[PDB]
């Protein structure tokens, strides 16, 4: 008790930096009737699949980032921050009715019949069958949620005033109704010579029921709080995008946990490193931010990005459920379909949170401060930290176990 | 209730972004005494000044932003940003004793006396005389806490092994303890020929002295919760550093508060800006981050940056006091000096306010969101917005009424 | 990251550090060899069952997180079952006490996070040239240790003065090569904390 | 300065350490104790080159 | 058990268990290989497996 | 309307049996085995177990 012998100074270094962001966006699209279609589909390495396009059954791409963020707000928190995660996202579908024409005209054909009752509903059998949506199908969503610049914020050397136009190259569906068309794909994979074959996906086994008439607002609302939001993380000391190593490996080395066993999910069956033969298969090492390309960022994914925290088992999460919204088609006297258009508004929100590592780094440089000595974030790549990490496959696909389907774009 | 007349849908915009930041930084610097002196100082302008400086009263720069953060910190906040305030500010200084050697050698010196009793104390007579530090003084003061690396970052064409050395060029502060030198000059202005002047400043009536033997530890604490802690903020369309404004101004004008009395508190006396002659008077205009260089953003002070909100009176609040330590001089029998060393520590600590405008401005670059309509900073410049705001003096000058000098760097 | 008292004043007891450490094993015997110069006779067969194993062959290397397939310069080691007889005498000496390369069956085969470094200093006072000024700190250090011996005498009755193996009911195991005889996985004297706070170790069996 | 606490001999001899190293099946730390004591810091009232 | 929630096989075979997870062993990349086999010496190796 | 899967089938199966065996004594003998890949094993078999 102050016999002189207490502590005079006690010091403490500066805490991490922990920011919140909230981001979210609204937008008005319009999809149609569509009859199910069928095909085979042969891919290289002898691949072949069975598929079932749904084309009255439309998926909104949720789990894309880009759907609740702009492309201006991806950018900036993409630098930001040593490590970025997302903690909820949620997306509310409003209907505005299904409309159909009182009667048929080659010509001058007009959808004011809203009183049809035609059936809509919210399928999910994206949890028992193999499916995925169309890359451009998906890209073209975003490229109308985002919409393209029309305003000349770079005056022309002649700024004069030019005339109305109703002919906008590509308005945002936040400024107005626009059309989207993204079915759903079930595959059917055929990897043997003799395959054991279900039968087709009984949709209605599968569905949400609602009155296309009277379901006028907020139907359907799905949140998600992924376990492994990482969208990136830096954890190297690589202080350049184009610098490769300059030192090999040494003899000095420690045990770490690891927790990665080589095991992948190829399509159907189980694969372990050393079978994955065609293309180079990735390994947990340290993350870094400085390996995605300015586009790969854009095409950010909300559940899983292919970064994981240092104690956790390395391994791709079971990926969010798919958002899938259609009609329950009504088909004429001749068996036609009865074609109708529906419009529907759709809410996005998301929190992330966003760190900065600046407790044991005091850096004297605009460069991101990397989590490198208490603990390390560890990402899918290969030893050669400039080839491209293991990417997320567009297609947003939904492999054996609920996985995510990811691409190793580097050709063995 | 529920007559088919309510609403359906009810959008609303995302939230604006507030981010809070937390820095913090430890020093070991050493001061040493120093007898008073006097002087004269001439200017241009015909400016005369009667000086004092106490060699022996040093002041903290508590008052400038790299005290508490680092260039490289400093530089990834003032980009990250719409607008950032300081909320507050906090500087200890612990004494490690003030130490003299036993018997004065020429040569062979050595301070190894910590039992003189040498009066030490907190000076702050601040509050009631013109003050000012040496722009050169502080620099130093702010170059040895930062440090220059001396790592290379960047391995050498022949990345070998040198030789250990004690030679840093410039070690930072918070390695090692570090000399620094920052005389509190005491201005007696003589505007006119024949001025009315006061008795030097009685020093021991603004003094708290203390024990340097025994005041072993923690000593003084202070905090500043800055009324405008604005470091900068942007409103304005320019989406460049380079652009100039293309249009000029029409008709179109409605009347605002403004709150911007055209008066300035130059040196001595009160001037309104139709005498300001010999430079150009700022004016109170929507402000910007483009008008700032990357050097003044380094020398940005804590309490007031030029930067202000809409609804205040648009002007300078008075500057946080000066931080000013120092001896309180014992003579020898022949009157000279007892010189003495002073080890002290020092931790600071901030807390600082992000806002990102994105509520009403979803951008789609990179270009920071401004606070553009809902309502608009403002800032001391000029109508040409690429000219030099007023900036702040380097000399943290205390002008009467208490509020800190600034420059109009532009010339008349 | 520092912790200041007066050295005058200060005159006794200042710091004391305790640790108990989640692997102490020091050593660990639990193969058939009963010797120090004998090799292997046997080639493996076609018998083998699966066991947990819970080594996925990462290390640290260095700065960086390495898989065993890119330490090239040096041999990877592998969680194999432990020996005492693959360590020196010298080696012995060298003994540290957070982690010696040897792990339990059931757990996570890896190295802890190694013991915090007892580092104590001044705080260097300079003269008025900007020199320093020298100082001569006198301390005194008691050290204290508390260690369990295990001898598996239960399903072994030895006759000879062999010390009884962990064998059959489990087995400990330790970082070495499918030769027994190689040195195994050796604890770096630099006494290195690499990222994620682990203890260096040197892989001395060039590749 | 850094104390070696890390090193089993800063607790045991070389004797002790030959002992245990040969008597068990498997020997496990279960703690370790580092005190410090000070008995002041010291300086010269001069220096002297001598 | 009988996988037919995610599965309505239109022949005899038995439905596997297929999308939902996945049962696992030790076989090799070659499936029509011979998998790991129990020897029918009810061997005891250390640790009793 | 609100659809959903079958049920996966849950079976459970009890069965069961009953032996008169007849067992003898017998001596402890010992001899080395040896076997490919070098294999050496010292065995002990206890016919009255």
């Amino acid at each position: 008790a102050n016999d002189g012998r207490q502590d005079i100074f006690s010091g403490a270094p500066q805490p991490n930096q922990h920011h919140t962001l909230v981001y979210g966006k609204s937008y008005h699209f319009t999809i149609t009737n569509g009859l199910p279609e069928f095909r085979h589909l042969a891919t290289t390495n002898s691949g072949y699949y069975a598929q079932q396009r749904f084309k009255h059954i439309h998926g909104i791409p949720w789990e894309r980032l880009l759907m609740y963020v702009s492309e201006g707000e991806l950018l900036r928190m993409f630098r930001d921050y040593t490590s970025l995660k997302v903690e909820e996202v949620v997306c509310e579908v409003y209907s505005l009715g299904v409309r159909l024409p009182f009667v048929t005209s080659a010509t001058t054909s007009s959808v004011a019949n809203a009183n049809a009752q035609y059936p809509i509903g919210c399928f999910h059998f994206d949890e028992a069958y193999e499916t995925n949506y169309g890359i451009n199908n998906v890209a073209d969503i975003i490229n109308k949620a985002l919409g393209t610049e029309w305003k000349n914020a770079t005056r022309p050397t002649a700024a004069v005033t030019t005339a109305w136009s109703e002919q906008f190259p590509n308005i945002s569906a936040s400024s107005t109704s626009r059309d989207i068309n993204n079915p759903v794909i079930v595959d059917y994979s055929l990897p043997y010579f003799e395959n054991n074959v279900p039968k087709d996906v009984g949709i209605y086994d599968y569905v949400d029921i609602k009155n296309g008439t009277t379901a006028y607002g907020k139907c359907w609302e799905k949140r998600f709080k992924p376990t492994n939001g990482l969208l990136y993380a830096e954890s190297t000391l690589k202080g350049n995008v184009v610098t490769p190593l300059a030192a090999q490996p040494t003899n000095i080395m420690t045990p770490i946990p690891g927790l990665e066993n080589g095991y992948f999910m190829s399509n159907d069956q189980i694969r372990e490193r050393r079978d994955l033969t065609t293309s180079v298969p990735p390994v947990a090492l340290t993350a870094t931010k400085l390996n995605q390309s300015a586009s790969n960022n854009l095409n950010a994914f909300v559940d899983y990005m292919g970064y994981n925290y240092f104690g956790e088992q390395k391994c791709a999460p079971q990926s969010m459920p798919k958002f899938m919204i259609g009609f329950v088609n009504i088909r004429n006297e001749d068996n036609s379909l009865l074609n109708a258009k529906w419009d529907i508004l759709i809410k996005t929100r998301i929190r992330l949170t966003g760190l900065q590592s600046t407790r044991e780094w005091v850096a004297r440089t605009d460069r991101i401060p990397p989590q490198y000595f208490t603990s390390q974030y560890t990402q899918f790549r290969y030893p050669n930290i400039n080839e491209t990490p293991l990417l997320r496959s567009l297609g947003t696909f939904k492999l054996p176990t609920k996985r995510p389907g990811m691409d190793s774009r580097i050709a063995a």
